[PDB]
């Protein structure tokens, strides 16, 4: 039994950018990317994915 997950994480400057409030849950699966401020580069692949209603390790921005 795979359960949604909850509002992604956020990481200091930057914030997700799926459309800030649509849902408050997503389901298992999901593969959200991230954005950072007009100024910043993100580190490797800017994507969070959901696993039993957790997301992972999200990206930084440098």
């Amino acid at each position: 039994e795979k359960i949604p997950c909850s509002q992604p994480p956020q990481i200091e400057h930057g914030t997700i950018n799926s459309s800030r409030s649509s849902q408050e849950s997503y389901a298992h699966g999901t593969k959200l990317s991230y954005t950072c401020e007009g100024g910043f580069r993100i580190s490797e692949e800017n994507e969070t994915t959901c696993y039993m209603g957790k997301w992972s390790s999200p990206p930084q921005c440098e």
